[PDB]
């Protein structure tokens, strides 16, 4: 049985299927994410190095759900226009559960064929996994600004950037107080 259940199982009717998908997608798209022992585990998850593969998948599904909470409050339809342009000269639009944009997402190999695909929560979560798989494994840590540079998931998501704000403080607190982490 699972020891940790993601927050979207409490909030959305389809949350259990989101979890099922995320566990599968972590296997396939997050093999590097699941192999990292992050340098900021003492902050996010003190017992991380003791976690089994299955427990790491439960951990990451939970953390993803906390990011979704603060990026979109679990609203897959969310569409927020940013100030900057993309390669066509149109303003970037952040979409879906993790507020990813199509040009940036596709650079990670997410293969969104249409803007509508980012509003598919499963595709959106898979892309989030690809982004974490890239940066957490490259940088060897979950977040933080180290020697002038944002690292891990904080390269992409504001909610993972340390500051005196509700999103970051909640994500860190909820993570470090998971029974498997503490």
């Amino acid at each position: 049985s699972r020891e940790v259940i993601p927050l979207w199982e409490d909030k959305v009717a389809d949350g259990k299927a989101w979890s099922t998908h995320v566990y599968s997608a972590l296997d396939k798209l997050g093999p590097n994410l699941l192999d990292v022992i992050p340098a900021d585990r003492s902050l996010f998850c003190p017992k991380y190095s003791s976690l089994s593969y299955a427990q790491r998948k439960q951990y990451w599904a939970f953390v993803l759900s906390s990011m979704v909470r603060f990026e979109s409050n679990f609203k897959t339809a969310m569409s927020y226009t940013q100030d900057f342009n993309d390669s066509n000269g149109n303003r970037v639009i952040s979409r879906g559960l993790l507020q990813i944009s199509i040009e940036s997402g596709n650079a990670y190999g997410c293969g969104f064929k249409s803007t509508k695909d980012l509003h598919d929560p499963l595709q959106n979560l898979s892309c989030g996994i690809r982004i974490l798989d890239r940066w957490v494994s490259r940088d060897g840590r979950i977040a933080g600004k180290v020697d002038g540079a944002w690292k891990g998931g904080a390269r992409y998501w504001s909610v993972l950037r340390a500051g005196d704000k509700t999103s970051y403080k909640s994500i860190v607190s909820w993570s470090q107080n998971l029974s498997i982490c503490k």
